[PDB]
């Protein structure tokens, strides 16, 4: 369990929309990476790694409304540093803008 609460913070991510992880290790290469999207009821995905330039790694899932889902990176058998990845999902917001042509 985490040492409480960090007061307070926006939404790192988006339910529905598709949610890119933008992670820069050129120790590693994406030929020998992994990921998975934990879901907090017990249900577990393989992510897809983009290549998106330099040691740019793009891990693009579609989490779930109001669930908190963790991103397993393992390396060689071993978690990389900071990893697992844990994020709170927030609202898809609220879209709806254009003038009146049609």
């Amino acid at each position: 369990g985490s040492s409480g609460s960090s007061g307070r913070a926006p939404s790192v991510a988006t339910v529905g929309s598709i949610c890119d992880l933008n992670l820069k290790i050129p120790e590693i290469n994406s030929s020998d990476m992994s990921a998975h999207v934990t879901s907090p009821s017990g249900r577990v995905t393989e992510a897809e790694i983009v290549p998106m330039g330099k040691n740019s790694h793009c891990v693009r899932f579609v989490p779930q409304e109001m669930g908190v889902h963790t991103v397993s990176v393992k390396y060689r058998g071993q978690h990389v540093t900071g990893s697992p990845f844990q994020f709170t999902v927030g609202p898809l917001g609220e879209g709806g803008s254009g003038p009146s042509s049609g």
